[PDB]
């Protein structure tokens, strides 16, 4: 009944951030310039899965301004939830770069299996809130 692969959540790891930046998968405000990593949480319940891949399409006011592909790897079943972390990123800085961004995320693997496709927003401001 429960799928073999289940994406549990997307988290924005940010030390300076004053509060939670979590998204349970079962908008985000980021102060310009700050460093962060995207942490995708998932579970492999029964079988080995290979070539896990995180895909991200960043949109601005309806138009694609960027696409990036992250290789997650191969995992075997286990009770502990898995934690994928992208490399450290820096939120753009500048009045021209501030504003909201739409993100289309996709967790896939060697099948092209749509384990989960979710969408979320990332708003960049001068200060937290």
């Amino acid at each position: 009944m429960v799928p073999n692969v289940v994406v549990t959540g997307l988290t924005l790891v940010c030390s300076s951030a004053p509060g939670p930046l979590e998204l349970d998968l079962t908008s985000f405000v980021l102060k310009e310039g700050v460093e962060y990593r995207i942490k995708i949480s998932f579970r492999v319940n029964r079988e080995i899965v290979s070539g896990m891949k995180y895909i991200q399409h960043t949109y601005r006011k309806g138009v694609k301004i960027d696409a990036t592909d992250y290789m997650v790897g191969s995992y075997g079943p286990r009770a502990e939830e898995y934690e994928f972390l992208t490399p450290v990123e820096e939120a753009p800085k500048g009045m021209l770069a501030r504003g909201s961004y739409s993100i289309k995320s996709r967790f896939t693997d060697d099948d092209k299996t749509d384990h989960l496709s979710w969408e979320w927003n990332l708003t960049i401001k001068k200060d937290w809130k």
